[PDB]
């Protein structure tokens, strides 16, 4: 959309954060312009150590002066690296924690209808939670990079073309040569891995299907061709993975070839321009290397170009929320107070509409009148808007053309602390803010004294349930330190609304919650807050309103009828019907908060998003997403296990590992040939220095040819490896997953979303833990170790300083790589407390904005981040000096190598040339060093969070389909018979739909389980065939129990219909010969024609070919339901089960069913379960299911001539309609 420029996100900024960006600014060219100077000191060195080869006393004075220089650019870089980390760590917190402390006030001021949950209230809770992190992002430390990398850009080419500028042209004009090279690599690259992303989706619907219709991939015993489609679709990702390793091979190759071609240019004419007397071998040292490490330090300021436009755009949609006017405000000027309130609430010719769509229009012309200290009621019978009373005296909105007059005086003259002061809200589920049950109270009153609340908790039935609980008053509700979670709370709006003491007192359907003995007591604490005040009562059950004195109704924009309830129950007047009605008869935001963190988890660091729960009721539930630290979960023998099941590829690692090797080799060789020219250059016989010269550029383009044939041997093996890899694991992953339990698949992080990207993204990340981890091993170790054996031979007194030195060279530049992607760190996690309070005053606020609770929510907020800016001055001050002064530890560590070998020259020990290969050698070494431990955490702790998915191969399914010791199924003729069985889902434990269930059928017959209103009977066909195991008792079908039977040997003679059918993504060929495997095409028409729907498929183009599932032709309702019948045709099953519930036929005239539920029986044992009292006419028995047992048993000519039994009673719900 829109965006900010990238100013104005400094808005925010007082004069001390002018003062922190300006030292962190001259901190960060001062230091950015010392890799330049390192290369104008170690170039002026050498020449005063190499021309004086002849005068042994002026090297010892000429290297002790410029030794004693790098204790100096130790120093510089010690007190300029200090500067540009803790100032701009510490200023990047005091702006972006001052628009935390603006945004809130500003969503705490806006009308309260703003909020209406339609994702708008799951935006504002995403920006300050995310959108705030871009910001801070963007503007804190990323900025400091910038500056680094920026002014050694400059100074690398003020150093370079001081020096020598014949050879700062050369080495200029290489740079576009080889960023074309690598520009080329990586756009084919990407080319290959937007085909293999295509590739996938062929095979990412398949398991798409398979585990959101798992219900009849189980029924008809198809799980072994739901791999086989599945296992020949990921063999075209495969074969296209080879290639994208040979695209890898030849490009790093064809870069290390030409940028080894490039160094054989640049070494002749610097030893042209030496043999004319232009240059020397220092200014030819100091020109070619502060050229090219200047222009490549562009690659590094530009990168941080994304993060500054991804807060740019994130930074708008704050900045627009911050300055959005609102209309409805307080006036400390233009505001009335009165005295001596009395209630009496009169909407006299109120019209309104809701401001979301103006199109429906609630409150035509309507008119009440609210007496004082009675009670009145609101109700309707359907969604006549009533619970919008509640919502208008609260000014929560404004009608459109009318008034609202209290006692006389319109509520738009008045200001917003004397109307919501006077006014007590109760409403549903009411907000539990994640505080004590003390401090909960004390949001209608807030600071009295200690005595009324216990008054307050008195007459509301609380007193006692609050002492019975081990800690005194003092129990956080949002945790589970107590439990305190029954459906009966403490409404502790019924305990807020009285300690307020509220004038008019508005009471809202606070009945939801399955009524019992427990909302009998809180209805007679609500008939007890109810005295001498003017109080409402929208309700939407009329039987807690039968004991009122006045009651009125309105049905379309405006009262219908009035009075008391002897005359209401009179005349029949749209009254009647209603209690005929009577008769007859959160969660939603944190999966809108993933769905919305779906779409971009995609790239944000994991120390930048959140994890978004529910948790329990206290308030909603943010993990940080760098819960891999803390997670740690891989089984102990992991690395071993991967290597197990990549073994059949031994060849292409054998082959693999003598390409990895070989790719070491060219480490050392380009600084064995670069520091033998060093003393090629300072030789006094010029054609003794030409034909030396030439015969170490011939060393450079072989090996440039060298590098094309060793890291195409490293990259197209090691990526056979582990693209067998990822295949034979999705594979095993997807043959697991359907074994499981059907209950598994009900739960709420297994729905077919969130479980199909684990085949996709978390098996295409175990090719990065174990084979791109043995390939930067075996080359990072036989480059440490030939270049260790190597300077030994040289010598080896000042290679033994070295390893001395060594540990204080690799901690050097393990913190010059951690600093590329910043010294902050999980920023995400201190910025978590901050936003659970923040994003529970927005979902709430229509109990904040009452009790006028706002002034409050403000002070929990700005009173607690005081935690996270303590930690991030404590942090950055700490990161900042131990980055500084491991930095002294290198320039300085490098001054005692130096000085020690031109000690041993003037000792006649050494020479010159055996201290500059053992310097040049071990110090490029010593960066590669500082990689492999880099890489060394992960490799111990647990892979990481994607390569931790045994989790589906190391489960034990409860269910087991495939047994040896089990009894297996030859003919069943069909004994269903229940024993003493009672049954609970297990994803609500707590209800017991069963109770000790009792049934009985013999073979040949049918049974017809009636409705009662949805009592748990779609249990029954979900225990014939296993979905499900019973807590208690058994299930015995032809005299055998039925945990002992071979599973898929029973369900292929035992086969059902199911509520809604559903169609795979075929042709309507194999969506009716997916029951019997085999049939080709005589029972194929002829099992058609048995619920017919045969001319419906002879007119189609392509015979019987057309995708009916998805991205095809789009059947109706009447015509899917005439496909699954001819599945259930063709497999001759024995045990039918029907299946009908909550009103799902979506056919008129009836007939898609009606020639199936009289044919299809004629030679079979049925079990139809329906909610309606109309089809279920089986001849031969029905029985009544209630309360998880039978009440009645008998066919319908002993059923009826009871006079009434439980089943006449569904018989007068015939005639209801």
């Amino acid at each position: 959309e829109q965006s900010l420029p990238f100013f104005k996100l400094f808005s925010f900024a007082d004069k001390f954060d002018y003062l922190l960006m300006f030292v962190g600014s001259l901190g960060a060219i001062v230091h950015g312009s010392s890799m330049p100077v390192f290369f104008l000191l170690f170039g002026q060195m050498v020449n005063g150590f190499g021309k004086n080869q002849m005068d042994l006393h002026q090297m010892v004075h000429e290297v002790s002066r410029y030794s004693l220089y790098f204790v100096y650019l130790g120093l510089v870089v010690c007190f300029s690296s200090y500067a540009e980390i803790a100032c701009w760590m510490y200023s990047g917190e005091r702006q972006v924690a001052a628009l935390r402390k603006k945004y809130l006030e500003a969503v705490l001021k806006q009308d309260v209808g703003f909020f209406d949950t339609d994702a708008r209230t799951g935006d504002i809770v995403f920006s300050v939670s995310t959108d705030t992190l871009l910001v801070q992002d963007a503007i804190s430390e990323k900025v400091g990079n910038f500056i680094h990398y920026l002014s050694t850009f400059l100074a690398g080419l003020v150093v370079g073309f001081v020096s020598a500028w014949k050879l700062a042209l050369l080495s200029v004009a290489v740079i576009p040569g080889i960023a074309f090279a690598g520009g080329l690599y990586a756009y084919t690259l990407t080319g290959i891995t937007s085909k293999s992303r295509e590739s996938y989706a062929n095979a990412g619907v398949i398991a798409e299907q398979a585990i959101a219709q798992v219900r009849t991939v189980y029924s008809y015993v198809g799980e072994s061709k739901a791999l086989n489609a599945y296992s020949d679709a990921i063999q075209y990702t495969l074969k296209l993975g080879y290639k994208a390793g040979m695209a890898k091979g030849l490009g790093l190759g064809c870069t290390y070839g030409i940028a080894c071609m490039s160094w054989a240019l640049v070494f002749w004419y610097a030893g042209v321009f030496i043999r004319n007397g232009q240059t020397d071998g220092g200014k030819a040292f100091t020109a070619i290397f502060s050229a090219i490490v200047g222009g490549m330090s562009l690659g590094q300021s530009f990168s941080n170009l994304g993060a500054f436009s991804k807060g740019k755009a994130a930074g708008y949609k704050l900045m627009e929320i911050i300055n959005q006017r609102p209309t409805i405000i307080q006036d400390p000027l233009d505001g009335k107070c009165l005295d001596q309130v009395h209630g009496n609430i009169e909407f006299k010719d109120v019209t309104f509409s809701y401001p979301s769509r103006p199109d429906v229009m609630i409150f035509r012309n309507f008119n009440i009148f609210f007496p004082s200290g009675k009670t009145v009621a609101v109700v309707g019978g359907s969604g006549s808007g009533k619970s919008t009373v509640v919502s208008l005296i609260e000014r929560f909105y404004d009608p459109n053309s009318g008034q609202i007059l209290l006692d006389g005086v319109e509520i738009k003259t008045l200001q917003l602390k004397f109307l919501r002061e006077q006014i007590g809200l109760v409403n549903q589920e009411p907000a539990l803010f994640a505080t004590t049950i003390l401090e909960n109270i004390l949001y209608g009153k807030p600071d009295a004294t200690m005595v009324e609340v216990e008054a307050a908790a008195s007459a509301a039935n609380a007193h006692s349930f609050i002492t019975l609980l081990p800690k005194g008053y003092d129990t956080q509700v949002g945790e589970r330190g107590v439990q305190l979670s029954g459906g009966q709370k403490q409404r502790i709006a019924i305990a807020r609304a009285m300690l307020k003491d509220p004038k008019i007192l508005l009471l809202d359907e606070a009945t939801s919650a399955l009524d019992a003995s427990s909302e009998s007591i809180v209805q007679e604490a609500l008939d007890r807050v109810m005295v001498g005040r003017t109080t409402v009562v929208v309700a939407h059950r009329l039987c807690t309103i039968r004991n009122v004195d006045s009651i009125a109704v309105i049905q379309q924009g405006q009262v219908v009828e009035t009075g008391t309830h002897e005359e209401l129950i009179a005349k029949s007047g749209a009254y009647a019907s209603l209690i005929r009605f009577q008769e007859m008869v959160s969660t939603r935001l944190s999966h809108s908060l993933s769905t919305k963190s779906l779409s971009l988890r995609s790239g944000s660091l994991r120390n930048l998003s959140y994890s978004y729960s529910t948790g329990a009721d206290g308030r909603i539930e943010m993990i940080s997403n760098a819960e891999t630290d803390r997670k740690t979960r891989a089984p102990e023998n992991y690395f071993y296990r991967l290597l197990k099941l990549n073994s059949p590829e031994w060849p292409y690692s054998i082959m693999g590992a003598v390409g990895s090797i070989l790719s070491g080799f060219i480490g050392p060789t380009f600084a064995i040939v670069m520091s033998n020219m060093i003393e090629v250059f300072y030789y006094t016989d010029y054609d003794s220095m030409e034909r030396k010269t030439k015969e170490y550029v011939f060393i450079y383009i072989g090996a440039g040819l060298y590098a094309v044939g060793a890291y195409l041997i490293q990259h197209y093996f090691f990526s056979i490896m582990g693209e067998n890899l990822t295949t034979r694991v999705r594979r095993m992953m997807l043959s697991a997953i359907l074994r499981n339990e059907v209950g598994w698949f009900d739960e709420d992080e297994h729905n077919s979303s969130l479980i199909a990207a684990r085949l996709a993204t978390d098996a295409a990340d175990v090719k990065s833990a174990i084979a791109e981890r043995i390939s930067v091993i075996l080359q990072n170790m036989t480059s440490l170790l030939t270049s260790f054996i190597v300077a030994f031979i040289v010598e080896w007194r000042v290679s033994l300083l070295i390893l001395g030195t060594f540990p204080l060279l690799v901690l050097a530049n393990f913190a010059q790589q951690l600093s590329l992607k910043g010294f902050a760190g999980d920023t995400a996690k201190a910025h978590a407390k901050t936003s659970m309070i923040a994003g529970e005053g927005v979902s709430n606020i229509r109990t904040v904005a009452a009790f006028n609770a706002q002034s409050k929510i403000l002070s929990l907020f700005c009173h607690e981040l005081r935690v996270p800016q303590k930690r991030s001055l404590y942090r950055s001050q700490t990161s900042g000096f131990l980055f500084g002064l491991s930095q002294l530890a290198l320039y300085g560590s490098e001054a005692l190598i130096l000085w020690y070998g031109a000690h041993l020259v003037s000792k006649g020990v050494s020479t010159f040339s055996k201290v500059i290969k053992v310097f040049v050698v071990l110090v490029i070494t010593a960066n590669s060093v500082a990689e492999t431990v880099s890489l060394a955490p992960e490799i111990i702790r647990g892979g990481e969070a994607v390569g931790s998915v045994f989790s589906v191969l190391d489960r034990q399914t409860r269910i087991d389909p495939d047994d040896a010791d089990a009894d297996p199924v030859e003919t069943i003729r069909g004994d269903i018979e229940f024993r003493h069985v009672d049954f609970a889902y297990p994803s609500r434990p707590d209800v017991m739909v069963f109770r000790d269930f009792n049934l009985r059928i013999r073979a040949g017959h049918s049974q017809a389980l009636v409705g009662a209103s949805g009592s748990g009977k779609s249990s029954v066909i979900a225990m014939i065939e296993r979905f499900y195991d019973p807590l208690a008792g058994k299930v015995m079908i032809d005299g055998k129990d039925i945990r002992r039977l071979n599973l898929k040997s029973l369900r292929l003679k035992i086969g059902l219909v199911q509520q809604e059918p559903a169609l795979f993504a075929a042709t309507i060929f194999d969506n009716i010969a997916y029951g019997k495997d085999g049939a080709t095409e005589s029972e194929v028409i002829d099992a058609a024609r048995a619920a017919n729907a045969h001319g419906f498929i002879s007119g189609l183009p392509e015979g019987y070919k057309t995708p009916v599932g998805e991205r095809g032709v789009q059947l109706s309702g009447g015509q899917k339901q005439r496909i699954a019948i001819a599945r259930a045709v063709l497999k001759n099953p024995t045990v039918l089960l029907l299946d009908e519930a909550t009103s799902a036929l979506d056919a008129e005239s009836e007939c898609v069913l009606q020639e199936a539920l009289e044919r299809l029986m004629r030679g079979r044992t049925t079990v139809v379960v329906a909610h309606r009292l109309s089809t279920i006419r089986g001849v031969d028995c029905i029985g009544v299911i209630q309360d998880g047992r039978i009440v009645e048993q008998g066919s319908h000519s002993e059923l009826v001539s009871r006079p009434e039994g439980a089943y006449s009673r569904l018989l007068q719900l015939q005639t209801h309609r």
